[PDB]
């Protein structure tokens, strides 16, 4: 398990490693064997999408006093928690773990 | 809409009365009309048990702030709220209202 946290897999998802191809900028009229290294300028754009299916396991206790939960604090404040500020960066104030419900050992 | 809270219904669910019947103790030997008040005193005892399937309308905003939720404060306290006194006795701290999750109008 590693020990950053998270899930340990033989196979992990693999990377998706992306490159924009040369494309040599003009190349002399006379015969050159070197690399050719005058390339144009470039960039790309585009979209990326990920979709992860999970699968939960719902819990089922028999508590009885009320579960502890993960809330966001009620109280007049300049920002909401994880929204952009007045500039437009966005800003997320803390670190949300994911132990908070209660099972007995 | 019951002024108190709840749900105004035209035929709402029954009454149940329950009396135990008047067994006369030991009426005279020589006839007498009247209405035999001397009755043996007694009770009665058992289980009662209400079942009563509610509908729910699960919530499906898009909201990115986190929601308000209610929880049970994680703070040392003598007793667990909720929760049985070194007596015994059942001791509910708060009122819960029912108007946590937030709908836009």
């Amino acid at each position: 398990s590693p020990l950053m946290g998270g899930f340990g897999m033989k196979h992990p998802p693999p990377q998706i490693l992306i490159k924009n191809t040369p494309v040599p900028a003009d190349p002399p009229t006379a015969f050159n064997k070197d690399k050719l290294n005058s390339f144009i300028t470039q960039y790309s754009t585009g979209q990326v999408s990920v979709e992860i299916e999970w699968e939960l396991q719902k819990e089922n206790s028999k508590r009885w006093n009320p579960e502890i939960q993960y809330t966001s604090n009620y109280y007049k404040s300049n920002n909401v928690e994880f929204a952009v500020n007045t500039e437009g960066v966005y800003s997320e104030p803390r670190p949300i773990g994911t132990r908070y419900l209660t099972r007995n050992l």
